[PDB]
Parts: C-alpha cells; structure tokens; sequence
C-alpha cells in the first residue's frame, strides 16, 4: 500500500523529511515492493496537534511531530522532554536507542499509537530580541511554547509569560510583536524565518526533547506480523539517517543565521537549571515516570 505521513517543516530535504522517505525507501525494499510511503511536508495535512489525531483515528497511518504535543496523549514523551534532563546529545542519543527510549515508544500504544522511533531535534533555547543570559533576564518575557502543560511550566519557572501556540503561528507573531520570543533549536529558528524577526539567540539549551514518529495502531494493527516488523525495522534504521542530515543541518542553519546578522549568545546554564527542580515535583509524578529519569541519568557515557 501507499501509506501517508505528515510533517509540519516547509523544507522539502528538512532532516526528518528526508529520513521519512529514507524510511519510506527501505520499507519498499524490506517488502519488495509492496509498501511505500509519501511524506507530506508543509503542514498539508495539518498542525502536529491536527496530525496527532487524524492518526489516532486511523485516518492518517505516520505523523513525525515533536514530543512536546505529544505530551498529554503518550504521557512518558514527558521524560525526555524534561529540562536539562540529559548531559549532552551524545547522552539523549544513548538514552533514546536505548531499553529507555524503546520502554517510552511501546507506551503510545496505549493510547493508539506505534512508536516507532526517536529523531533528533538538537537543543532548544530562547531566541529574542535581546539576550537572556540570566533567568532574571527571562522574568515576564512573552515567550511562545508549544501545546504542553510541561511546557507552560518548563518556560514559567524561569518567571517567563509561556504562551502555548501551533508552530506556523509562530513567525507572524514575532514579527508583529504578538510574542516577544520563541525557544527551539537553530534550524528551527532559520528555516521557520524567526531569525527574519528576532535575533538574539541565548543558548539556554533548556531541552532536547526529540522527535517522535507514530503509526496509527488501527492500520498497523490490521497488516501482517511480517509487515509489522518491516515497518519497525525501516523506522528504526531511518535514525541513523535522520542524525548525519540532522549534523549537517546544525551546520548550515548556524551558518546561515550568522550570515544574516544572529547574535548567538552564551548564558548561565546554571541559572536555568536551577529553577526547574520544581518541574519534575510536578510532572514526573508516575513511578514510570521516576524510573525512567533515573535510568537516563544512571546512563554512563561512552
Ligand atoms: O516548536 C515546534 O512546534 C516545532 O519544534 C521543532 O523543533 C520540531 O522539529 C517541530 O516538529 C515542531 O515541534
Ligand atoms: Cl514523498
Ligand atoms: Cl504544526
Ligand atoms: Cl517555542
């Protein structure tokens, strides 16, 4: 079959648009044929919020979004959501391919979703039109979040106004000063044209929650077990796929919002991190939860 897939990114060659159809080619050669997928890209098939219930319904078959919508509906997306939950990327890399990121992805399904695999996503920081080296410089800063509670929190603990909004919203709100600032990774800043807006980028790295890539379990739950496991191998061998594009992203988008005048900014991490104990007293509230953030950070590093 022809199955369908959503992605909210404009760039046709974006990282997780690319390992969508990296994915989509090994599913058809896993199946000799049988099986393709199509990604749609630019919010065709609508919002991640949107997406995220066209493929519950089974009217959609795959949706890479971001954890963040998925916070309520898959709630142990929570975990890897969490502030300065991981110590670098090396480490949410490890913690994700791991018995950690395999426990959260089977979870959805709960709730009717395969998860199928974690993409990366970098760090996510505060970008603004001045710099916010402090959380004293973040006090009432108007500042967009995604459609999470977490995130309310997450961003309202550093004294910010979070204000939770569909990522397509986000650029014309910057530039008409309906938001001061957003938070999300360089890429992200470059390719959605909020760099066109605002242009101090402080690189508070105050999450690295990942992408996630879902099935409907409504349509994967009426194929074969041999094609179930086609799809599950094809997802997880698209990660690494999805990191060497994601790298060279990283490095085209700094390149780029550099050459177009960004100020990037170094802060007092610390200042950030030390705010956020609060958040996980009232997020990660589940003995799942708990075990699972100890788990990534018991993780060793290489
Ligand atoms: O902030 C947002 O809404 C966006 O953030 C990006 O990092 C992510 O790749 C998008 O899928 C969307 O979640
Ligand atoms: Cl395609
Ligand atoms: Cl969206
Ligand atoms: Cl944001």
């Amino acid at each position: 079959t022809e199955f369908r897939s959503a992605d909210t990114h404009n760039a046709d060659d974006y990282p997780t648009v690319a390992a969508v159809k990296y994915m989509g080619e090994l599913l058809e050669k896993k199946s000799g044929g049988k099986h393709k997928i199509k990604v749609f890209n630019k919010q065709a098939l609508g919002s991640e919020k949107e997406t995220i219930d066209q493929v519950k319904i089974g009217a959609l078959d795959f949706t890479r979004v971001n954890v963040g919508p998925m916070n309520a509906i898959c709630p142990l997306t929570q975990v890897p959501t969490m502030p300065f939950l991981f110590s670098s990327i090396a480490h949410m890399r490890k913690s994700l391919d791991g018995p950690v990121g395999d426990e959260i992805l089977k979870s959805c399904e709960s709730a009717g979703f395969i998860g199928l695999a974690f993409y990366d996503s970098g760090a996510r920081s505060i970008y603004a039109k001045k710099p916010i080296r402090t959380v004293a410089d973040a006090k009432g800063l108007k500042i967009r979040v995604q459609q999470s509670d977490l995130w309310v929190a997450l961003v309202s603990a550093m004294g910010a106004n979070a204000t939770p909004m569909p990522y397509g919203e986000v650029y014309t709100g910057l530039k008409t000063g309906l938001i001061d600032a957003a938070e999300n990774n360089i890429p992200s800043f470059d390719t959605a044209k909020h760099v066109e807006a605002v242009k101090v980028y402080s690189k508070t790295e105050h999450s690295m929650a990942p992408e996630i890539l879902v099935m409907s379990k409504i349509i994967y739950d009426k194929l074969p077990k041999a094609e179930q496991d086609m799809i599950r191998a094809a997802a997880k061998e698209s990660v690494a796929f999805e990191r060497q594009k994601w790298d060279e992203q990283e490095a085209k988008s700094l390149a780029n919002v550099k050459a177009a005048g960004a100020e990037i900014v170094e802060v007092d991490k610390k200042s950030f991190q030390a705010v956020m104990g609060p958040v996980y007293d009232k997020f990660m509230t589940t003995p799942d939860m708990k075990r699972l953030v100890k788990a990534v950070q018991d993780t060793k590093a290489e």
